[PDB]
């Protein structure tokens, strides 16, 4: 899987 | 816009 | 405290 | 958005 | 000094 | 190119 | 609380 | 899962 | 070893 | 090749 | 001993 | 300069 970061602000990480 | 971090324990990134 | 990250996916940090 | 970082070398983060 | 991070997207470190 | 991670768990950086 | 760094050189993070 | 990181050196990150 | 952050606030890096 | 910071104040990563 | 990162791609932290 | 991270264990930034 990808991993890295995602907007919404709040930012997480992200495992896709 | 400024990017830091915010914690209330979970901690996200923020932009502000 | 020791600081680390938490996934569920979602990645936070973590702080205990 | 999608955030991660790009590089040219100079490396910085991006947003998408 | 403060150090974090600005968004112009490009991400940049910043010392302030 | 973009850099984020990649994750087997062992998780690395990435380059593409 | 917010989260970032503080420069004296050694970096630390810091929470205020 | 808990996410940090591991050293044997190289560094990696580790999810478990 | 495992390597993640400490708080005490300052946060540093921590290898066990 | 190895991977750290640049301070000119903006920061940003580099590739050596 | 320093720490920073090493590509080959692969990213990794290294520490020397 | 350059920054990156110090390994004395404590692991601290360094501007150099």
């Amino acid at each position: 899987a990808l991993v890295f970061f995602a907007e919404d602000a709040a930012i997480i990480g992200l495992a896709v």
